[PDB]
Parts: C-alpha cells; sequence; structure tokens
DNA sequence: CGGCATACG
DNA sequence: CGTAT
DNA sequence: GCCG
C-alpha cells in the first residue's frame, strides 16, 4: 500500500512521525559527510516513507513491507520505539566530525569537499576561518560576513515585501515579465533558509538577457549584499528591512522561457527529495529524461510540450500531487 | 551486482 | 569547485 | 542502505 518512489505518495509538510524521520535525516546527513551519497539516499528515503504514513508508527511490525526499511533503519526505528533515543544517532549528534562539517557545509560558498579539507587541516569554528581570509573565495567571505543573519529562518511575512521589490524591479526590466514564488513557500512552509523565486515573460523569447537588467536594477537600489556578478540563475544575499534596522537574506532568482515554466516551476518547487525521485521515476519506469527544461523521449528524439504541472503528471502516468504535498 | 537526478555559475 | 530544487 |  506504499509506493517505492517518493513522487508516488503524498506528503504533507507536518506528518505523524517526526521524531522517526528526524533521527533518519541525521544518519542521511552523516552519510553525505563521509560522501556515501547511496546511504544519503536511503535514509532520505526512509524518512520520506515514514512522512507518508497516515498514522503514527508504534510497532516494529508496522515497518514490515515499507520500501526502503531493511535491516539498519528498521533498527534505529526500534530503537527510538523502545528507548526514546538511538545511540547511534546520538553519537552521530555528538561527533565532533558531524558538528563541524554541518557548521563549515551551512556556510554559502562551501560544499562537503571543502569543509572536509578543511576539517583534515584541523579547522574546526569559523573564527578559524576568519583568521586566514586570503584562502577563502569572495563567494566564502560573503557567506562567512553573513552567517548570523543566514541562519536565521526567513518568515513568511518577509517573502511578500522581497517578493515586491523583485517584481518592481522586474517590471522596469521587460514590462510584463511575472513573478512566481517557488522553493519550499510555496510547499506550505511557514519558514525558510532562503527565498525562491521563478521568473519568465508570456512571449517566448522575451526573457533572453532577463536576469542581467534585473542583477542591475536590484544593485542599483541598494538591495543587494551579494551576488555572483548571460546568465539564469542568480544565488544572492538581499538586504531585508528590519525594525530600526535590516537583515541578509538569501534570495534565488531564475529565469526560464515560457515553453519552460511548468518544467521549471515543479524542479524549483521541490522538495529536493521530491524531484530526485520523480527524475528517477521518469527515466527508470517510463524511459523519459527529466529536467527542469523539459521531458525527453530518447526514443523518438522529441520533447514534450507541457503548459502546466498537471500535464506533466499526466506524461509521466502519474496522479498530480499540490505543491503542498510535495514535501518528500 | 549496478544504480542511486540533473542541471547552471 | 560552488550553487539550485 | 536498500531495490530490482
Ligand atoms: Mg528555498
Ligand atoms: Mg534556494
Ligand atoms: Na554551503
Amino acid at each position: 500500500w506504499m509506493p517505492a518512489y517518493a513522487c508516488q505518495r503524498p506528503t504533507p509538510l507536518t506528518h505523524h512521525n517526526t521524531g522517526l524521520s528526524e533521527a533518519l535525516e541525521i544518519l542521511a546527513e552523516a552519510a553525505g559527510f563521509e560522501g556515501s551519497e547511496g546511504r544519503l539516499l536511503t535514509f532520505c528515503r526512509a524518512a520520506s516513507v515514514l512522512k507518508a504514513l497516515p498514522s503514527p508508527v508504534t510497532t516494529l511490525s508496522q515497518l514490515q513491507g515499507l520500501p526502503h526499511f531493511g535491516e539498519h533503519s528498521s533498527r534505529v526505528v526500534q530503537e527510538l520505539l523502545e528507548h526514546g533515543v538511538c545511540e547511534e544517532v546520538e553519537r552521530v549528534r555528538r561527533s565532533e566530525r558531524y558538528q563541524t562539517m554541518k557548521l563549515f557545509t551551512q556556510i554559502f560558498g562551501v560544499g562537503v569537499k571543502t569543509a572536509d579539507r578543511w576539517y583534515r587541516e584541523g579547522l574546526r569554528t569559523l573564527d578559524d576561518l576568519r583568521e586566514q581570509p586570503q584562502k577563502l573565495t569572495q563567494q566564502q567571505k560573503a557567506g562567512l560576513q553573513h552567517h548570523q543573519d543566514l541562519s536565521t529562518p526567513v518568515l513568511r511575512s518577509d517573502v511578500d515585501a522581497l517578493q515586491q521589490v523583485v517584481e518592481e524591479a522586474v517590471g522596469q526590466a521587460l514590462p510584463g515579465a511575472t513573478v512566481t514564488l517557488t522553493g519550499g513557500f510555496r510547499r506550505g512552509k511557514l519558514q525558510g533558509h532562503d527565498v525562491d523565486f521563478l521568473i519568465t515573460h508570456p512571449k517566448e523569447g522575451q526573457e533572453a538577457g532577463l536576469l542581467p537588467r534585473v542583477m542591475c536594477r536590484l544593485q542599483d537600489q541598494g538591495l543587494i549584499l551579494y551576488h555572483q556578478h548571460a546568465f539564469e540563475r542568480s544565488f544572492c544575499i538581499f538586504r531585508l528591512p528590519q525594525p530600526g534596522s535590516w537583515k541578509a537574506v538569501r534570495v534565488d532568482l531564475v529565469v526560464a522561457p515560457v515553453s519552460q515554466f511548468p518544467f521549471a516551476l515543479l524542479g524549483w518547487t521541490g522538495s529536493k527529495l521530491f524531484q530526485r525521485e520523480l527524475r528517477r521515476f521518469s527515466r527508470k519506469e517510463k524511459g523519459l529524461w527529466l529536467n527542469s527544461h523539459g521531458l525527453f523521449d530518447p526514443e523518438q528524439k522529441t520533447f514534450f510540450q507541457a503548459a502546466s504541472e498537471e500535464d506533466i503528471f499526466r506524461h509521466l502516468g502519474l496522479e498530480y500531487l499540490p505543491p503542498e504535498q510535495r514535501n518528500a
């Protein structure tokens, strides 16, 4: 009764197995810090299965037959059910390796590979990094300078104000262009780590060259604390007003032609695991290649036209899920 | 055993 | 290498 | 780590 792919089942934002899923996601995260992408995926998928269940798991036998639960994930749940704590998870939580890799990778501009190299070099704290700034990229310097603000959750109230200022710049850059809120906020989240916007124009081709024009206008308004600058994705740090002051917020802007908009909307609305699972399903079950630009039939050498996300779910033979049920 | 999503800056 | 869902 |  539980499908194996996350894109085959509704996953709401809030659910009935929060503690169990959080523990499995610690193990997934730790696996990623060690470069074990397969184990990360299994632990993520097992966590996501629990998010999709209609009620709390209370007994080990209720895991029988659930996809992605084998010996290891089942033992984690067993210990949580019997003792309220899983020793492996707590050992990860406490470990110097986990805590430092988490600290470093949550810096904008630092990935697993950089964090691991720093860790092996003996570095452990943000002030350790600040002491040797000549070794930092410009992006990393911005991520470290703004780290405290970027660690503060963005609220849904922040988003409306941001969208208005982005729309103002977009309308001067290209009248008629539109701004759509994507990412976690479109899936119903009340907070987030950043704000994701997708920009298009109803006349195919008019969006070409748009993002530089948008960025130059936002920068002229004094709103851009950091950006990387032809391009179509911008990973920015914005200045957001606050009472008597302001705070730094991560904002991502993406431009797509209207022909690709349903694919870009689907991709950028996520969740990350949902999209990985959807692309895996498309290729492995349907023989079609999915990305944020389109859906390709490699036998006919043709792209599927889509006018809506609904079209895309139909072309993959999947029941439609609204964004609020893509919280895999 | 192979496979694990797929892009752009 | 980083970034995005 | 788990699936097919
Ligand atoms: Mg986001
Ligand atoms: Mg983002
Ligand atoms: Na990072």
